[PDB]
This record gives structure tokens, sequence and C-alpha cells, in this order.
């Protein structure tokens, strides 16, 4: 319905196995538009900040450790119902529970190394996009 | 012989028609690694600076117009023989002579809108990479 | 007496007459901490996005033309009462009615070329800061 | 006479004591122009890359730690004889040895925490600027 934006991250597992293009392609094929993107290697601090709402959770240490083990691609995806449509083609967090032809089905090995991230809601998307991108970096389409 | 780095730009035609992933997946499949990437909307000054070598050429104005008409994706590709490897994946500058399975063959409408740019030599690749990317921004593979 | 963040811009006038340091020293003396900064040459699109609220005003053209005539310095100042504190240091918009020792009084040539910009409130500070800076780019103090 | 470019870093000590403006002022007072600047918090990798040349040396870890202890301001300074001229203003590497009126004599505690960095030579300034800045990111004066 309303055109929304969501944060994608191609996680270090998918980057190291050179699946960036294949994953971007799935998004584009579903009608999401890439309106920002950049490759970064997160520092400890950078990861902890992104995930600061899970700072006191037990899983934080290993999450942070994985997400800093190699470079990631961060991207803003734009489209009708983007938050959810993105989640649709990402599929379930567990690859074993993920539908066929989702990203988790096709590219994830495990729960921890599940290939990609999408924001879980419109409020999270707004915060997550602002964590990685100045609005000045987002590139609306003009052709 | 050696591992080289080269600059890729996805031009505004291919961005606008949501081919970023497909193009990227062609580089990755051929064994090139994406070690940096960002989307930008080039200003006139950004584009003239990049293309300064062609400043006295007939096509300069049209090139700068086209390259500033909407957002691009600039990337650093790394691999064995990457400069020329990337060039053969791209195919002929003119899409009418480009071999099948090349990016210009598959995604370019015309010589003017030819989907993507690749650095033409090692010396040129180093300047064009430096133009868009601080050395600190390129993300070597770890893991 | 709450810690806030606000946007500062050193305008192309003050940049071109090399008053960046002097200006920065005023803020630091008054207690504000510089937690993000960058020099940028704004494109017309960059400037039109920042000043979007004024897009229908007759002065928009002049404003955008001046804010893109040369490089600026964009910064995030943090401190107690940061928004209005920053404003008292800047002084009145018009230099002719700004109190001696304010930024406008000492560095502004005219109303149009009034040396610097400061956010006018908390809502606008948040919007302005986010326009130029990813949260990941802001550097909280660590010693 | 030859216009040169050199790298300035305001180190984590001078930042934390809010001396950035005071230091920039000295550069501009001396006729150097700030043509790029940013605040960053360097990670271990960022610093290891900058100081790669000294990596087998025995001060390397001590240097990497100090330079990651807090945020820094990295700048490109432009002017007549900028490398040597910048070096004169900084003063002797050891602030106990530094002439009065030099930023090391006036802001530096000790040889560990000497307040600012400067490129040593013209060949090294160019590598060091290229590490932190893309060519396109540096802002020549246009007004
Ligand atoms: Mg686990
Ligand atoms: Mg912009
Ligand atoms: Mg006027
Ligand atoms: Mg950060
Ligand atoms: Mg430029």
């Amino acid at each position: 319905m309303a055109i929304e934006r969501t944060l994608s991250i191609v996680k270090p597992d998918a980057v190291s196995k050179n699946h960036i293009g294949e994953i971007f392609a799935r998004f584009e094929k579903a009608g999401l538009k890439i309106v920002a993107t950049k490759m970064k290697h997160l520092s400890q601090a950078d990861a902890e900040g992104f995930y600061a709402e899970h700072k006191e959770r037990g899983f934080f240490g290993d999450l942070v450790a994985f997400m800093t083990s190699g470079p990631v691609v961060v991207s803003v995806l734009e489209g009708e119902n983007a938050v959810l449509a993105h989640r649709e083609i990402l599929g379930a967090t567990n690859p074993k529970e993920a539908a066929p032809g989702t990203i988790r089905a096709d590219f994830a090995v495990s729960i921890d190394e599940n290939a990609a991230h999408g924001s879980d809601s419109v409020a999270s998307a707004e915060r997550e996009i602002a964590y990685f991108f100045a609005d000045n970096e987002i590139c609306p389409r003009t052709r």
C-alpha cells in the first residue's frame, strides 16, 4: 500500500561466499528498489550500537562477534509494503523452517549464520536506517 | 598473475531498471570479489572530475548528462587479472558488438546508455578507485 | 539542565575566509562538545533537501545558491541545553542586531552571509542532524 | 611557493580536552586552508592500516592504543609549503622539546600524548591523505 523503506544487511557469511548479487537480485525481482547501499566492516563498537537494544541479552556476544567477523553490505530497500515484503523473501529466521526459494532457504546454513537481516517493523526500520545512513545518502530515483 | 582491483559503476539506466543484483552476480560468479561498494547520485562536478580525461571530446557533455541523470553504484572488484577479467564480463563498449552473456549485451540499450563502466587499465583503475574510495573504505576479506 | 545535540553549519562565507577554527573555539569555550564533523561541498539537491521547508519561499533560490557556492562544515554539537546555548553564541540572524562577541557580530558580513547556522529547536535538531549524519558516524566521548 | 596538501590529525587527548578549534585556528592563522575534515573513532584495524609501515616496530601497539582511545579529527590542509609549514606549527615531536607557540608545546602532555599528528613528508602526505579520503571528497575552494 504505502511505499515504505527497510534496512537490509547481507551478513558476513553471505558476503564471504559471494552471494551479494544473488541476494540483491531476489529483492529487485520482488519489486524492491535499492536506494542506498554500502559495504562496511563493522567494528565492535559499530555492531554494539546497532544492536544496543539487545546489550543485556545472552545472545549479544556471539551475535556481535559474528557480525564483526567480516565485511557486510548495508542497504535501504524501498517499495510498497517493504518491511513485510522484504521479510517474505528473507523467510523465517531458521533456514530449516524457511519456505523454498527464500533467502534463508537458499543461502543460510544455520540460525546464527542466516545470511541476511531485515528490519522487524516500521519503527525498527526507521531507527535502523538512521543508524547506518544520513538522509543525505539516500538516493531517490529520478529517471 | 596478480590480484588486481578495478572500478565498476552500475550506470543510471541499469540502476533505474533494477539490475544491480544481476550485474553484481555476474562479477561474483566469474570469481571477482566486491570489496567496496556505495550508491551515489553524482553531481555535475563529481562526474566531470571523474571523466576529466574526456573533457575536450564531442561526447563529454552527453556523458556527464547521462551519468548525473540518476543514482549509480560504484564498486571495487578484486581478483586475479581483475581489470581485464571485468572488461570481458562487461563486453564491448558498444552493446551492438558485445558478446552474449556480457553485461552490455544483456542490459544496455545503446552505446550512450551502456549499463556499466569498468576501468580500462591498471593505472586507470587505481585513479578511479581513489576517486571514489579512501583506502580505509575498502574491506579486505577476513573469514 | 539536560544534555542535547544540535546541528552546526559553518557557511561557505566563513569557510572561504578561514574562520572555522575561531568559530569552533567559541563553541568549545561555551562548553559544547564536537561529536561529529565534516566538510562537504553541497550539491543543489543536497541543499534543497536540507532546506526543504522553505522550498515555496521566494528566497529559496538565493539560499540554495549561497549554500552551494563553496564548501561548508557540518557538525554535531552536544552539551547541556545545546540548542538554545548554541543560538545565544551565534546571536541574531541579522548581524547588525547581534550582541558583540556572538558569531554573527564578529564573522557575518550580511543577513544572507551570516557565517553559521544552528538548529532552531529540538524537533528540527533531530531532523537536521539525521539529514547529514548516520548515528554510527557520531562519536561519543570515551576519555 | 608550490601549493601542497598535508594530513592533520587532532589526537584523542586534544579532542577530549576540547582543543579542536584552538588548533584549527593556528593552521588558518598560518595561511593553511582546511579542504577536508572529518571526526572518526578509529578501530584497531583502521589504525593498524594507517601505521602499517611501523608494524614490526615495538612502539606499534602503544601507538595503535592511544589513537583508538577516543575520537580523532582527520583533516587535509592546503597551502604554500604546507608539509613543512604544518610541521613548524606542530613543533617538535616531544612536547618537552617543542618551541613555545607550537601546538605540541601548548596542548601536548607527553610524547605518548602529543595532541596532533602531521605528515612527515610530501610522498607520505599523499599516501596518508589517500588512506583517509577519496579524491572526490576533498573540497577545493570555489569562492
Ligand atoms: Mg550460537
Ligand atoms: Mg544527497
Ligand atoms: Mg538577499
Ligand atoms: Mg561508529
Ligand atoms: Mg569532487
